[PDB]
């Protein structure tokens, strides 16, 4: 019902909407969903089968202590420490936390309406390239446009990666990109 | 205006509780709901026509350009004023407000930080006096666009020439008339 | 208006969030940081003393009260008016200013949404001529408070009557002003 | 706090400056938006600890709870103290100053007057054993609220009694922590 909210928004304009009010209404009504527009729990099920569930925290490369899907900071704000010990459920509760760095950026860099399979695919790909790269995009020119076709065609754009000091394409990230891109075009 | 109820509104539609996002979202729809442009009001139309005289019935100015009320050429309607017209002083205030709105477009467009209504009427008062040209290349609108207010105020006290023959020189009258605009412009309260 | 710099810079005195209750006090400062003033208009004024007279010596009313200017019975000095008073027109319109301020706040108040200045011009000279008895209960407030305007302004004309005898019927005159009233709310 | 740009956005809006008023409504908001944000100081942990023993291995307490350190039962992490677990001084140190912080946050929104540190620590030593909801109820905060401080002070020592036999009588070990309590928050010089 969102009347009372139509009405409260008249008051503001002087009784009256214009039909370009009534259109920037229609997006904030869509953010007014409760804890606002987030991954769902399928979009972190597409993001953790890229990776390795670890019970066990343990010291990554750079030896950070981790748990679960990479996790170093647990929801409370409590770093992740030597003997920590997590389950599946956990991990996944715990990954969903530190995505919302991203989920806050894809929403605000994001203009145009999505769709809840079209939004987790595109936290997935900026999860893993970073808000910088994904706000200077060439992605997300083309999608703050409702062009479906050239956002979804720049996910396999993004399968470059690092070896002995360049860029080349990286199999798995190929891969992964046609798992995104197809999660982005579902029906 | 308080907006309370736009939020308390969107709050019941969001299960309680807006997050940060949420509310940056509410603020910038509220932006672009408010009512952003302004006319000058009657209590700034009272400014101006202090100075004015009045005429009700229509005169031939010195270009020979037929005239009355406080200075109209055109009524609202778009008419020539012609020879036998006859006004009262209500109809006059309403045909320098239609007058008038030639400068209150330019203040709005022009100026682009915040206006008191007071702030708003006195530099109308001053755009009527001085023109568009004058008023876009003046250093009162650099320190007030600068947000430096009291910066602009004083400014309101360069306009104090006119023409005579072929120079311009400090008019009598036309420095307490800036001094008055100046005075509505920096009204504290009211 | 832009509220985004003052809510940038509240959260970030806040400690980088804002609270409900924190949201809720600064929308209730900006509101005394820009506080909406709405008085009758010039043209307000003179719509209502299109109708009445002027009158530059205090004279009974009908019903015995000493009356002078444009219906004024106290001044704006709180003195009754009283026989032998004369007035200038002058005096008379500054009088009945200040005889409308009552009228102003009352609208104010009992409209709980935004008007036009010129919707809240003839909504003045409506409740001076039938009071803030009727304009309380009539129907016209309960669609202006809904947001219906165009219904709200149909509703003038229903105000075309007043009491002969003890009861209700058609006053000469009220139906043209009605009419001059529904159309100076519904201006442009 | 730089209050300056939040002033500045509010001169903004109201025309490039402030009435006295203006500025009297924007103080009250700074008031709410700026949190007391005190916390426990290092010696004020010494305060509380020094009622307890340290306990290396965790063990069993008067109703089954695993509890290990200074009276914990329940890690930073969220995770619950388990049989088998150990701790130094210092993890145990860190897992009280954890602890108290439900309590550091109560005593920063309950008490709406100007403290020192030192009145600050004795303040959470206390609601750390009364709890927030005796402490929001007490003649106490009621007297510090109204800037009567010595008042607040003489009225640690009425928070001596506990549970006996299922009634409340004096304990001489609150007795006794309540005087150094008051003893703390008394500090000067």
């Amino acid at each position: 019902d969102v009347k009372p909210f139509f009405d409260a928004a008249r008051e503001l304009a002087g009784g009256r909407l214009t039909q370009a009010q009534v259109d920037e209404l229609n997006k904030v009504v869509n953010r007014l969903v409760p804890d606002d527009v987030d991954i769902s729990d399928l979009g972190v099920d597409l993001i953790r089968q890229f990776e390795g569930l670890r019970t066990r925290a343990y010291q990554d490369s750079v030896g950070i202590w981790t748990i679960g899907y990479g996790t170093i900071r647990y929801p409370n704000g409590v770093a992740v420490k030597a003997g920590d010990v997590c389950t599946e459920e956990q991990a996944k509760s715990y990954m969903k936390h530190d995505l919302q760095k991203f989920v806050k950026a894809v929403n605000k860099l994001v203009t145009v309406p999505l769709k809840q399979t079209q939004f987790d695919a595109l936290v997935s790909l900026v999860y893993n390239i970073g808000e910088g790269a994904f706000a200077g995009s060439t992605l997300l020119k083309k999608l703050n446009s409702k062009d479906y076709a050239g956002a979804a065609a720049q996910f396999l754009v993004w399968n470059k990666g690092r070896v002995k000091g360049k860029l080349e394409v990286i199999p798995g990230l190929t891969n992964r990109r046609k798992k995104e891109k197809a999660y982005f075009e579902q029906h």
